[PDB]
């Protein structure tokens, strides 16, 4: 069936405004016996996370699934908008979809799904992202996964 | 802090896919699905993580280990386990670890080596694993990950 082949903690991830923390905060706790650091959306309007990986980490012939785990907070706020999600693959075609965050429940992790790739070489980009010039509050980042 | 971890489903194993030799088991980690490889017995010893340069950060010193755990069936470890990190210009980091008479039945996490990535090497593949070639049979390790931290 299906199982993780990877995880990639927000470190490892390129965040706009990723070292202000006047909007983000990294917290260190831990995962299953390894030290991790949550990134902790305090406030941005350009929100933008993304995980870069190489066409060669995976198998060929293969679908894989992405997910993005995240908590909102009692804090949250500006999720009346949609957060795109993505995978763009290196010759630069992209999955999209998106998701309303509003009115989820806080404190509670889940999984976003960001969608689905196979290979049948370079680059692939994972995460999500809302430009618009609201203010997004309170969301918390724990890890991309990469099941297949 | 931890940047990835990859399970082995993600690696390449010599005889990984007869289940003969090895085992794979469904367990959840942390409310992820992961298999664990569950070595039953080989003589070539082989697995290897293969990821590329660009997946890391330049100007980083990264550390890298593999989490196992030895069986109450465990034998053939009195040879050295051969650790290694090649990085893209072929230079590797090499180390060895001799298992007998380590306690079974805990997960233990193994160093295999550090690495920073500066100009060329910043692109190509790194290579991550362990290995042991001789002619006896190594019985009796479970794999869980690999970890890469920084
Ligand atoms: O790679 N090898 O030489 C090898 C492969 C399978 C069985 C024994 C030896």
């Amino acid at each position: 069936g299906q199982s993780t082949h990877y995880l990639a903690f927000p470190r490892a991830s390129t965040i706009t405004w990723g070292d202000d923390t006047r909007y983000w905060s990294w917290a260190t706790v831990d995962f299953c016996s390894y030290a991790i650091e949550e990134a902790r959306l305090l406030q941005v309007s350009w929100l933008d996370c993304r995980w870069s990986m190489d066409a060669s980490d995976f198998k060929q012939d293969i679908w894989y699934n992405a997910s993005v785990e995240v908590m909102l907070t009692s804090n949250a706020s500006g999720w009346n908008v949609p957060l795109h999600l993505e995978i763009e693959l290196p010759d630069g075609s992209k999955q999209e979809s998106q998701i309303v965050l509003a009115g989820r429940q806080p404190n509670v992790w889940f999984k976003i799904p960001i969608g689905k790739f196979i290979l049948r070489s370079g680059t692939i980009r994972f995460g999500f992202y809302n430009h618009e010039g609201n203010w997004k509050r309170g969301l918390n980042i724990r890890t991309l996964a990469i099941q297949a």
